[PDB]
């Protein structure tokens, strides 16, 4: 059974996951994807170290694979993050002038976008903006340009590529009670208002066991700023526990405005944590109980 068309069946959008070439073109990652996931993400080779390692100097090889390979199999397509501190070559990261920072932010949106031009569900456009505590993250894109960075980044996506929704992402909004998960919502809104186009808010769900029952109110509350759409990104359970996959489902099942979940990857060999077991399918890439839980509480 297909978690994707489970979860269009319950109206939502896609059931996704990330990958690359390298996944691509081993194990039964393809297959599981073809079978199981309607929507792929280019997981590394679109951040902005792979694709613009130098300057002007872009490198598509990557991208390309996902894009096309996607195209062939008719799923959705996801790009991301086009501005993100934490994926940044050197180059960007010691610019210290706000002109020439906000004209190497601009370029790299647009090149981005303009690639692949109208083919792109979703780009996440900005990620990490926050801190834990709800203030804006001190980044090189605050720090050289200011707050105005996102509303920059935001109208500049939307110019280069206007059929795309643009999302904005962010971490450790799983639960209400986090400062944070207010803190976005409440800037969402001030920067919807002021024109900034933010069309989803993505949340990346990287759970420790027992986190999932917290996101069943965390996403009602992100669906509170207003966006169009929100979403899970990035999805991972340490353990993956059912009960914490589960509630993640039910979390977006139960929020009108979130259409659909992305896992980070497809098998627990290649999670950036694979000795957490977090992913829905096992080494040999049989599905894990998780996966079964899935299915079956999308079936019932
Ligand atoms: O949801 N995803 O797994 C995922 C992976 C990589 C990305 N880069 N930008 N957005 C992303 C989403």
């Amino acid at each position: 059974q297909s978690v994707d068309q489970l979860m269009k069946a319950r109206g939502k959008v896609y059931f996704g996951v990330a990958t690359d070439q390298n996944r691509l073109t081993t194990g039964k990652n393809a297959a599981i994807i073809q079978a199981d996931f309607g929507m792929v993400w280019p997981e590394n080779s679109l951040q902005w170290d792979a694709v613009e390692p130098s300057q002007g100097n872009f490198n598509f090889a990557g991208a390309d694979y996902v894009v096309n390979w996607a195209q062939q199999n008719g799923k959705l397509i996801g790009g991301g993050m086009l501005v993100w501190h934490s994926h940044l070559p050197s180059w960007v990261s010691s610019i210290t002038d706000k002109e020439t920072l906000t004209n190497v932010m601009k370029n790299h949106i647009t090149t981005l976008m303009t690639r692949y031009k109208g083919k792109i569900r979703v780009w996440d456009v900005v990620g990490s903006a926050f801190n834990e505590d709800g203030s804006l993250r001190q980044t090189v894109f605050l720090n050289v340009i200011g707050e105005d960075y996102i509303k920059i980044a935001f109208q500049t996506a939307r110019a280069a590529d206007p059929n795309a929704k643009l999302y904005i992402a962010d971490s450790n909004l799983d639960s209400a009670s986090y400062p944070k998960t207010q803190a976005i919502v409440n800037k969402v809104k001030q920067w919807r208002a002021a024109g900034v186009p933010i069309d989803g808010i993505g949340s990346m769900t990287n759970l420790s066991a027992g986190q999932g029952a917290g996101v069943l109110q965390a996403l009602p509350l992100l669906a509170s700023a207003g966006t169009p759409e929100v979403s899970i990104l990035m999805l991972d359970v340490a353990g993956a526990s059912p009960t914490d996959y589960v509630n993640v489902v039910n979390a977006c099942l139960n929020v009108q405005s979130c259409v659909g979940i992305t896992s980070f990857g497809v098998a627990d060999p290649d999670s950036w944590r694979a000795s957490t077991t977090p992913l829905l399918f096992d080494g040999n890439f049989n599905p894990k109980p998780a996966y079964n839980a899935i299915v079956q509480d999308l079936q019932q």
